[PDB]
């Protein structure tokens, strides 16, 4: 087997998560220790369900930017048993675009799914559901719901968290490596 559905495997098995919150079925990133990311919008809660049992959330953080404005991140630190391998490594230190990027999602009703979403380019500004986001990043595929925090991967980076679509294109929450430090 090859070197990046290796890579994906890995992140499948070690660091991306299946969740649910009152908002639905998600895909969660686990960024090293007890902390890992959701889209915002997913509103997780006191407890959010990973996997196989309920894990107690011990605090939450909605990223903004020196404006103010959502970055449609929320920052979550676990009770969980366990910590996550640190891949902060994987995520660039700032916010990259890609060639022949992949979605890789994990929810209960999307297990190790790849969605190949191609080429993602610097995006911006986004009005999503009523809500401004800002550093977001494109690809043109038609992503659809549940598919929401699915990690965008491309030759062993980890450069986005899908938050939105509109039927013909998808966008991701860029990630940057000092969101995790
Ligand atoms: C994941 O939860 C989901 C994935 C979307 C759903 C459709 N395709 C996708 O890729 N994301 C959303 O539903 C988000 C949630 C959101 C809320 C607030 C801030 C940021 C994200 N919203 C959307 O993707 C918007 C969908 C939409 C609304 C209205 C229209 N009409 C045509 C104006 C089109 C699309």
């Amino acid at each position: 087997m090859g070197p990046s559905l290796d890579f994906a495997l890995s992140l499948l098995r070690r660091n991306v998560r299946q969740v649910q919150t009152d908002q639905g079925h998600f895909t969660m990133l686990g960024v090293r220790d007890r902390l890992a990311v959701l889209p915002r919008h997913s509103q997780p809660g006191k407890t959010i369900w990973i996997e196989h049992k309920l894990v107690n959330i011990l605090d939450a953080v909605e990223l903004v930017d020196e404006q103010g404005v959502n970055l449609e991140l929320t920052l979550i630190t676990l009770d969980t048993n366990e910590k996550f391998r640190d891949i902060t490594k994987f995520i660039p230190e700032n916010i990259s675009t890609a060639s022949d990027a992949t979605l890789v999602i994990n929810t209960e009703h999307m297990p190790s799914m790849f969605v190949p979403v191609g080429d993602v380019v610097q995006y911006g500004f986004l009005n999503l559901s009523g809500k401004p986001t800002h550093r977001t990043m494109m690809y043109n595929f038609p992503t659809k719901a549940g598919q929401c925090g699915g990690v965008v991967t491309s030759v062993g980076k980890v450069i986005g968290i899908h938050i939105g679509g509109n039927g013909r294109q998808g966008f991701c929450a860029g990630l940057k490596r000092s969101y995790f430090a």
